[PDB]
């Protein structure tokens, strides 16, 4: 019958409608990943609702408990059959949940203030009057904490142990910091997210030099679901028609502020 989708909030993926309010169900959120959702739902021939991870989280496992959280554990203890949002797809997370091809591509990436002599990871790994870092949680992190270049290992040698924290806990968090640090902090993030906050006003952000890395979001379903299938024939249907770029377009460009 009906699909439970869990998703969570971040622009420009799903976002509250400014009337939501006065909506209902999943007309109260818009969206990149609430428009695939309904493409998706469309191409599948299946009814969905569209709910919020509860804590909030992507997917990560507790290393004491080894309790997964966030849209991956809804996934893994059967709380939701499919989760449609900017979640990277990741070796650890592939072990547990599926995915889908990818739907958009995205690499680590750096943002900063329209005017920092900073170009690119190099530039930032040598100095130190510009500080850095990542979310305190999630994929960017984890890549500077595992990774075994010279160069990503000097730049978490820093962040790992830099004081006041130049960690953020949230996108918009880490896009402030930037904006209010006088080009004194570089934001180091998925070229998806630096790319919309580049056409954010005030439009004093942008993002620098090539992609630390290449990764995409998938679709996730958990492992033996019979919805996995259809799900990625339906992602690779909707990229062949050109229908997931419009759709990043739309968001990001069209609706652009700068
Ligand atoms: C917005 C958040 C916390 C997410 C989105 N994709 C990544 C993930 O799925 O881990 C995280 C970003 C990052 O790690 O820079």
């Amino acid at each position: 019958k009906t699909v439970v989708v869990t998703t969570i909030l971040e622009s420009p993926y799903v976002m509250m409608k400014k009337n939501h309010e006065m909506l209902e169900g999943n007309e109260r959120y818009e969206g990149y990943c609430v428009d695939l959702a309904a493409e998706i739902a469309k191409h599948c021939g299946f009814k969905y609702k569209l709910t919020i991870v509860g804590d909030g989280k992507y997917g990560a496992r507790d290393a004491d408990t080894k309790i997964w959280n966030g849209m991956v554990g809804e996934l893994v203890y059967g709380k939701a059959d499919i989760a449609i949002a900017p979640l990277t797809i990741t070796l650890v997370r592939e072990e547990v949940i599926d995915f889908s091809k990818p739907f958009m591509s995205l690499g680590i990436s750096i943002m900063i203030k329209k005017g920092t002599p900073i170009e690119s990871a190099e530039d930032l790994s040598k100095q130190t009057e510009i500080a850095y870092g990542t979310l305190d949680s999630g994929s960017t992190k984890e890549f500077f904490r595992r990774s075994k270049i010279a160069v990503f290992d000097k730049m978490w040698t820093y962040m790992r142990s830099a004081e006041p924290s130049v960690f953020v806990r949230t996108t918009a968090e880490g896009v402030a910091r930037v904006r209010k640090s006088k080009g004194k902090y570089a934001y180091l993030l998925e070229s998806t997210m630096n790319e919309y906050i580049e056409q954010r006003k005030p439009c004093d952000t942008m993002k620098v030099g090539g992609n630390l890395d290449s990764k995409g979001y998938g679709i996730a379903t958990p492992k033996g679901s019979s919805l996995g299938n259809a799900v990625n024939l339906a992602v690779l249907k909707l990229d062949e028609q050109g229908l997931l770029d419009k759709l990043k377009n739309k968001w990001w460009y069209d609706k652009g502020e700068c």
